[PDB]
């Protein structure tokens, strides 16, 4: 849907912009490598058309530093420059590069390479979410969490930037299973992914951890902020009025521990976790059906 | 690494075919529709070069059964044909082509979008293998078994061929996480997957479908010998010695449903499912410990 190109010349930008906008594309132009920078940051970009020589650098350099700041990891990046020369063609693929129009772009070229940029990358987005979402609940799985709390936290002390994390573990679980069978927990944890979802704010990142435990990063939060809404949350959980699959009318908990904030004094990541961890045996000891912080 | 190239012409086919091959593909060589036909069914294949105007047909009416070869349903191909109007561009990327060189190819540009797809290619099918495989045990999980037991009924009734199905599950499993922990019972687990990877042929393909719980399809095979192969892997598994964490020695056993082989009054995969899991339910109430088919 949203489509960034980078060129220098007012002609062609204006006029690559008014082909793309026109088959119902958004088109974001920026006119040199800076301003490049400043909205691939503020948008999320689904392809990009790429001139090599702007007047503050060079395309090839900028390939690099989009597929890294990218969200998702890979986004098709097509070159359209004046170099015409085959070695330039196979440097630009190499650099990262999914395609190559040399100047001038005719239009009809042009809309259909990123026709087939965007089916690659609507197929990418699809097999990238079924690898890193857990299949029952649609949540971030473990083994993708541990890499983005790793890169999320690295990338919050290298900036005066907060970061707090919940753990959360549902009250007396084996004891819902043995009274109601496996499968109404199944709804149980569906319906609690359910409300995590649509509770925090759009930054926040959700995962199912375990069987039964999620894991919550709140990126520009702190630990009191975070612990008033996850609160509010599992005042909401408490509530809800649950069915078996007899008519049978009961109610489920979860216990919470928070960790983090301001970040100065722990040192590797897994000292976050641990903290978390620490404070949600708290939070069962305590009595359960509370978060702790 | 397999590259499939459709071009009447020899001198530009024997061209193209040199290039690839250079750059350590095998090459594929399709002279006609009707080989190309014979080749798509008989190899896998990674990449497609398509010429479009063949003695015997045209290369687009081809997109669309290539695609439906690809066990996930798509596939890099690369029209390089004689033809430089817009209108064959577009209607060959809507068709389903993902490049499209006109003639003459340059050799630089060739490899370049043959590298471009193959990087994409390479990044989807890592992707793909994380989605499929379980992590604790490195073995199909669930959601891609299904799929897999669709493909392989459907293509094993497609041809005169025998399909057995096993479904096995661990004997008094509960027991062994209450007695030894959760850590052994995981271990255990692991154990069942490690019998199971080097027990079957090559052909075999092995799943965890549950916590605790495995299928396992054998193509070309009748259920009298799939039942032999399963009874062998279930007296091997009896006569292991595992250890407790305080050197406390256990034995540990499976029961196994056996189903299929003769496919004719088999009408949905979901009845081959049915066969095994009443089969498996007769091997846990008739004393454990074995095999029923
Ligand atoms: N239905 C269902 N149950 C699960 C799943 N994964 C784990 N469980 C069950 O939930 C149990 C959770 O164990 P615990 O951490 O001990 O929690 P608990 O026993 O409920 O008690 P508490 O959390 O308050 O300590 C373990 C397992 O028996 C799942 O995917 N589905
Ligand atoms: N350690 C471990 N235990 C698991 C895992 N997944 C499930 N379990 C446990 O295994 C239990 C198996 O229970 P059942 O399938 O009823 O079989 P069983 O209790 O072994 O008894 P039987 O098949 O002989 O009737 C369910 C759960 O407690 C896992 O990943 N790791
Ligand atoms: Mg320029
Ligand atoms: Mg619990
Ligand atoms: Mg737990
Ligand atoms: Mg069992
Ligand atoms: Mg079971």
């Amino acid at each position: 849907r949203k489509i960034l190109i980078i060129e220098d010349s007012e002609l062609q930008r204006k006029l690559l912009s008014r082909w793309v906008s026109k088959n119902g594309y958004i088109a974001i132009e920026a006119e040199s490598i800076s301003v490049a920078r400043e909205k691939i940051i503020s948008e999320s970009i689904d392809v990009v058309l790429l001139d090599w020589e702007l007047p503050d650098g060079n395309g090839i350099d900028l390939i690099s530093d989009i597929l890294s700041t990218s969200p998702v990891g890979w986004l098709p990046i097509i070159m359209v420059t004046g170099h015409t020369e085959p070695e330039y063609f196979k440097i630009a693929i190499e650099a990262g590069a999914t395609d190559y129009i040399t100047k001038p772009a005719k239009e009809i070229e042009l809309l259909a390479r990123i026709f087939s940029a965007l089916r690659i990358k609507a197929l990418h987005d699809q097999l990238r979410e079924t690898a890193i979402r857990d299949v029952m609940t649609g949540l971030y799985n473990r083994r993708y969490m541990e890499e983005r709390i790793e890169q999320e936290f690295q990338r919050c002390k290298r900036h005066d930037s907060l970061l707090s994390m919940a753990m959360i573990d549902i009250d007396k679980f084996k004891n819902i299973n043995d009274t109601y069978g496996h499968e109404i927990g199944d709804q149980v944890i569906k319906q609690l992914a359910h409300e995590l979802k649509t509770s925090f704010a759009k930054s926040a990142i959700i995962s199912r951890f375990g069987g039964e435990e999620f894991v919550i990063l709140f990126p520009e939060t702190g630990v009191v902020d975070a612990t008033r809404i996850l609160d509010r949350v599992r005042e909401n959980v408490s509530k809800l009025e649950m069915k078996s699959d007899t008519d049978q009318i009961f109610h489920f908990t979860f216990s919470g521990g928070v960790a983090g904030g301001d970040l100065s004094d722990i040192q590797s990541n897994q000292e976050l976790l641990k903290i978390a961890d620490k404070n949600l045996y708290e939070a069962k000891s305590s009595g359960r059906n509370q978060i702790i912080s």
